[PDB]
């Protein structure tokens, strides 16, 4: 379940954060627009790369932070709070973090591990609307 899962991912934290990363920039590209140190760069030239290495390992690790957190996957409104007030989220909206996990729970469907991905489509949908409830547009 959830919180297996939090423990499989936090366990190869660079692997899974890179790997969920580009599925949701493979699915998304107008959404690499926001990262513009990457634009322009393959997997493998990104994986070399320790920036790319060290934001998607910052970024998954307070994600897997929120989540274990989150009481039967509802995240405490004070985590939406520093998502929504963080500087590098500014002009950012919901959409753009309903895209992240519409492309996380794919990723977890094609994996072929047993990621509890319904879960993971509800914590996702919960944060989405503590983000709007701290003031996301
Ligand atoms: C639960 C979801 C998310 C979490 C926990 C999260 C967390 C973080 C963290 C911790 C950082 C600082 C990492 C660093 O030191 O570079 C960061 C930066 C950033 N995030 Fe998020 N983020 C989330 C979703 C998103 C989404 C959906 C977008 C846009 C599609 C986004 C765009 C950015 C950008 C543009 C930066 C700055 C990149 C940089 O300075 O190099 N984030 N995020
Ligand atoms: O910028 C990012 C880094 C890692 C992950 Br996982 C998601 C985003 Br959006």
């Amino acid at each position: 379940g959830f919180k297996q899962d939090i423990a499989t991912l936090r366990g190869d934290l660079r692997t899974y954060a890179q790997d969920i990363f580009l599925a949701f920039l493979n699915k998304y590209p107008d959404e690499k627009r926001n990262f513009k140190n990457y634009v322009g760069k393959s997997d493998q030239e990104l994986k070399s790369m320790a920036k790319f290495g060290d934001h998607t390992e910052k970024v998954f690790n307070l994600m897997m932070e929120v989540a274990d957190r989150a009481t039967d996957c509802v995240p405490l409104a004070s985590d939406a709070s520093t998502l929504v007030q963080m500087k590098q989220h500014s002009g950012l909206t919901t959409g753009n973090f309903e895209k992240l996990f519409v492309a996380l729970v794919e990723y977890m469907r094609a994996s072929g591990q047993s990621f509890d991905s319904q879960s993971w489509d509800r914590f996702g949908k919960n944060l989405v609307s503590a983000l709007s409830s701290a003031g996301m547009k």
